[PDB]
Protein backbone atom coordinates (compact mmCIF):
# COMPACT_ATOMS: atom_id res chain seq x y z
CA UNK A 1 0.00 0.00 0.00
CA UNK A 2 1.49 3.26 -0.54
CA UNK A 3 0.42 6.17 0.72
CA UNK A 4 -1.75 4.62 3.36
CA UNK A 5 -1.64 4.65 6.72
CA UNK A 6 -1.33 1.62 9.99
CA UNK A 7 -4.54 -0.07 10.46
CA UNK A 8 -3.94 -1.19 13.86
CA UNK A 9 -3.74 -4.38 15.16
CA UNK A 10 -6.34 -6.58 13.97
CA UNK A 11 -9.36 -3.53 12.77
CA UNK A 12 -9.35 -5.84 9.39
CA UNK A 13 -9.95 -9.47 10.90
CA UNK A 14 -11.19 -10.47 7.57
CA UNK A 15 -7.54 -10.00 6.23
CA UNK A 16 -4.84 -13.02 5.68
CA UNK A 17 -1.38 -13.83 4.79
CA UNK A 18 -0.62 -16.20 2.00
CA UNK A 19 2.57 -17.59 3.30
CA UNK A 20 5.34 -20.11 1.41
CA UNK A 21 7.85 -19.59 2.97
CA UNK A 22 7.34 -15.96 3.25
CA UNK A 23 4.29 -14.00 2.87
CA UNK A 24 3.47 -12.99 -0.97
CA UNK A 25 -0.16 -11.96 -0.96
CA UNK A 26 -3.84 -11.13 1.00
CA UNK A 27 -6.78 -12.65 0.87
CA UNK A 28 -10.02 -12.74 2.51
CA UNK A 29 -11.57 -14.97 4.99
CA UNK A 30 -15.34 -15.65 3.93
CA UNK A 31 -16.64 -18.31 6.40
CA UNK A 32 -14.43 -20.60 8.63
CA UNK A 33 -13.43 -22.37 6.17
CA UNK A 34 -12.97 -20.87 3.17
CA UNK A 35 -10.35 -17.68 2.01
CA UNK A 36 -10.94 -15.73 -1.62
CA UNK A 37 -7.83 -14.70 -3.00
CA UNK A 38 -6.43 -13.89 -6.65
CA UNK A 39 -5.64 -16.16 -8.93
CA UNK A 40 -2.88 -15.16 -9.88
CA UNK A 41 -1.15 -15.65 -6.36
CA UNK A 42 -1.76 -19.41 -6.86
CA UNK A 43 1.35 -21.31 -5.57
CA UNK A 44 1.47 -25.07 -4.41
CA UNK A 45 1.77 -24.98 -0.37
CA UNK A 46 0.07 -22.43 0.38
CA UNK A 47 -0.07 -21.65 4.30
CA UNK A 48 -2.85 -18.77 5.17
CA UNK A 49 -2.41 -17.14 8.28
CA UNK A 50 -4.82 -15.62 10.23
CA UNK A 51 -5.33 -13.05 13.10
CA UNK A 52 -2.17 -11.48 11.91
CA UNK A 53 -0.89 -7.57 12.27
CA UNK A 54 2.85 -7.97 12.26
CA UNK A 55 4.04 -10.81 9.91
CA UNK A 56 7.46 -11.20 11.08
CA UNK A 57 6.87 -11.43 15.15
CA UNK A 58 4.70 -13.36 17.00
CA UNK A 59 1.85 -11.67 18.81
CA UNK A 60 -0.31 -14.18 19.66
CA UNK A 61 -3.53 -14.12 17.67
CA UNK A 62 -2.24 -16.09 14.75
CA UNK A 63 -3.91 -19.30 13.44
CA UNK A 64 -1.92 -20.97 10.81
CA UNK A 65 -3.76 -23.35 8.30
CA UNK A 66 -2.37 -24.96 5.22
CA UNK A 67 -4.95 -25.37 2.46
CA UNK A 68 -6.44 -28.69 1.58
CA UNK A 69 -7.40 -27.37 -2.06
CA UNK A 70 -7.53 -24.29 -4.08
CA UNK A 71 -9.57 -23.49 -6.58
CA UNK A 72 -8.46 -21.28 -9.58
CA UNK A 73 -11.59 -20.00 -11.55
CA UNK A 74 -12.35 -21.65 -14.46
CA UNK A 75 -11.97 -19.21 -16.85
CA UNK A 76 -8.90 -17.41 -15.42
CA UNK A 77 -6.73 -15.47 -18.11
CA UNK A 78 -3.03 -15.30 -17.15
CA UNK A 79 -2.67 -12.79 -20.07
CA UNK A 80 -5.57 -10.62 -19.15
CA UNK A 81 -6.06 -11.57 -15.72
CA UNK A 82 -9.34 -11.39 -17.07
CA UNK A 83 -11.52 -13.56 -14.11
CA UNK A 84 -8.39 -13.26 -11.61
CA UNK A 85 -9.97 -14.82 -8.59
CA UNK A 86 -8.95 -18.06 -6.90
CA UNK A 87 -10.58 -20.06 -3.50
CA UNK A 88 -8.81 -21.58 -1.16
CA UNK A 89 -10.30 -24.43 1.49
CA UNK A 90 -8.34 -24.66 4.75
CA UNK A 91 -7.86 -28.00 6.17
CA UNK A 92 -9.33 -27.26 9.27
CA UNK A 93 -11.82 -24.40 10.06
CA UNK A 94 -10.67 -21.36 11.63
CA UNK A 95 -11.64 -20.23 15.09
CA UNK A 96 -13.69 -16.78 15.14
CA UNK A 97 -13.02 -14.48 17.77
CA UNK A 98 -12.64 -10.58 17.62
CA UNK A 99 -9.55 -10.68 16.19
CA UNK A 100 -10.48 -13.70 13.08
CA UNK A 101 -13.64 -13.19 11.27
CA UNK A 102 -15.28 -12.83 8.71
CA UNK A 103 -16.89 -10.51 5.34
CA UNK A 104 -19.72 -10.74 3.65
CA UNK A 105 -19.90 -11.04 -0.39
CA UNK A 106 -21.96 -8.36 -2.31
CA UNK A 107 -25.58 -8.86 -3.01
CA UNK A 108 -25.49 -6.15 -5.35
CA UNK A 109 -22.21 -4.19 -7.52
CA UNK A 110 -20.71 -1.05 -6.20
CA UNK A 111 -20.89 2.79 -7.80
CA UNK A 112 -18.43 5.49 -8.76
CA UNK A 113 -17.67 7.43 -5.67
CA UNK A 114 -18.29 4.93 -3.22
CA UNK A 115 -15.56 5.09 -0.59
CA UNK A 116 -13.66 1.41 -0.12
CA UNK A 117 -11.32 0.15 2.05
CA UNK A 118 -7.83 -1.63 0.60
CA UNK A 119 -5.53 -3.81 2.97
CA UNK A 120 -1.92 -5.45 2.93
CA UNK A 121 1.69 -6.13 3.46
CA UNK A 122 2.64 -4.73 -0.05
CA UNK A 123 5.50 -2.35 -1.06
CA UNK A 124 4.70 1.40 0.81
CA UNK A 125 6.72 2.83 -2.46
CA UNK A 126 6.04 3.81 -5.83
CA UNK A 127 9.19 4.64 -6.12
CA UNK A 128 11.13 2.27 -4.58
CA UNK A 129 10.92 -0.99 -2.66
CA UNK A 130 10.18 -0.82 1.37
CA UNK A 131 7.98 -3.55 2.96
CA UNK A 132 6.38 -3.08 6.11
CA UNK A 133 5.51 -5.56 8.74
CA UNK A 134 2.18 -4.27 9.93
CA UNK A 135 -0.68 -4.02 7.74
CA UNK A 136 -1.97 -0.76 5.93
CA UNK A 137 -4.64 0.67 5.17
CA UNK A 138 -6.35 2.56 2.28
CA UNK A 139 -9.38 4.37 2.05
CA UNK A 140 -10.09 5.19 -1.50
CA UNK A 141 -13.18 5.67 -3.96
CA UNK A 142 -14.46 3.36 -6.68
CA UNK A 143 -14.00 5.54 -10.00
CA UNK A 144 -15.89 5.44 -13.47
CA UNK A 145 -14.37 2.51 -15.72
CA UNK A 146 -13.35 5.65 -17.89
CA UNK A 147 -11.04 6.58 -15.49
CA UNK A 148 -8.28 3.38 -16.01
CA UNK A 149 -9.22 3.22 -19.57
CA UNK A 150 -8.19 6.38 -20.96
CA UNK A 151 -4.52 5.79 -20.00
CA UNK A 152 -4.23 2.08 -20.25
CA UNK A 153 -1.81 -0.21 -21.68
CA UNK A 154 -3.84 -3.40 -21.35
CA UNK A 155 -7.38 -4.66 -21.94
CA UNK A 156 -9.88 -3.71 -18.70
CA UNK A 157 -12.88 -5.80 -18.75
CA UNK A 158 -16.20 -5.86 -17.22
CA UNK A 159 -14.97 -7.99 -14.56
CA UNK A 160 -12.77 -5.56 -13.47
CA UNK A 161 -13.20 -2.06 -11.88
CA UNK A 162 -11.17 0.73 -11.09
CA UNK A 163 -10.08 2.49 -7.69
CA UNK A 164 -7.75 4.65 -6.26
CA UNK A 165 -6.61 8.56 -7.39
CA UNK A 166 -6.07 10.05 -10.64
CA UNK A 167 -3.33 12.31 -9.32
CA UNK A 168 -1.23 9.28 -8.01
CA UNK A 169 0.34 8.94 -4.88
CA UNK A 170 -1.83 6.27 -2.91
CA UNK A 171 -2.58 3.17 -4.50
CA UNK A 172 -2.14 -0.35 -3.92
CA UNK A 173 0.95 -2.51 -4.79
CA UNK A 174 2.92 -5.90 -5.74
CA UNK A 175 2.66 -7.91 -2.10
CA UNK A 176 -1.06 -6.80 -1.99
CA UNK A 177 -2.41 -8.28 -4.43
CA UNK A 178 -5.25 -11.19 -3.62
CA UNK A 179 -5.88 -8.78 -1.04
CA UNK A 180 -9.37 -7.40 0.31
CA UNK A 181 -11.38 -3.61 -0.94
CA UNK A 182 -14.71 -3.83 1.09
CA UNK A 183 -16.91 -1.08 0.67
CA UNK A 184 -20.42 -0.72 3.08
CA UNK A 185 -19.27 -3.90 4.67
CA UNK A 186 -19.57 -5.82 1.64
CA UNK A 187 -16.11 -7.57 -0.40
CA UNK A 188 -16.61 -5.50 -3.38
CA UNK A 189 -13.40 -6.10 -5.14
CA UNK A 190 -9.84 -8.27 -5.03
CA UNK A 191 -6.24 -6.33 -5.36
CA UNK A 192 -5.24 -7.52 -9.26
CA UNK A 193 -3.08 -5.36 -11.16
CA UNK A 194 -1.46 -1.57 -12.16
CA UNK A 195 0.87 -0.22 -14.02
CA UNK A 196 3.49 0.74 -11.90
CA UNK A 197 2.28 1.53 -8.12
CA UNK A 198 0.45 5.32 -7.66
CA UNK A 199 0.97 6.39 -10.94
CA UNK A 200 -0.29 9.30 -12.76
CA UNK A 201 -3.42 8.69 -14.65
CA UNK A 202 -2.72 4.83 -13.66
CA UNK A 203 -5.08 3.43 -10.86
CA UNK A 204 -5.46 0.31 -9.31
CA UNK A 205 -7.56 -2.49 -11.35
CA UNK A 206 -9.81 -4.78 -9.30
CA UNK A 207 -11.27 -8.01 -9.44
CA UNK A 208 -15.36 -7.36 -9.61
CA UNK A 209 -16.17 -9.35 -7.06
CA UNK A 210 -20.02 -8.87 -7.40
CA UNK A 211 -20.06 -11.28 -10.84
CA UNK A 212 -18.83 -14.17 -9.21
CA UNK A 213 -21.20 -14.88 -6.14
CA UNK A 214 -23.30 -17.46 -7.77
CA UNK A 215 -19.90 -19.18 -8.77
CA UNK A 216 -18.04 -18.52 -5.15
CA UNK A 217 -21.78 -19.84 -3.52
CA UNK A 218 -22.04 -22.96 -5.87
CA UNK A 219 -18.16 -23.91 -5.55
CA UNK A 220 -17.89 -23.66 -1.68
CA UNK A 221 -21.71 -25.55 -1.34
CA UNK A 222 -19.96 -28.75 -3.51
CA UNK A 223 -16.36 -28.98 -1.81
CA1 LIG B 1 2.40 -12.09 13.78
Amino acid sequence: IVGGYTCGANTVPYQVSLNSGYHFCGGSLINSQWVVSAAHCYKSGIQVRLGEDNINVVEGNEQFISASKSIVHPSYNSNTLNNDIMLIKLKSAASLNSRVASISLPTSCASAGTQCLISGWGNTKSSGTSYPDVLKCLKAPILSDSSCKSASSFIITSNMFCAGYLEGGKDSCQGDSGGPVVCSGKLQGIVSWGEGCAQKNKPGVYTKVCNYVSWIKQTIASN
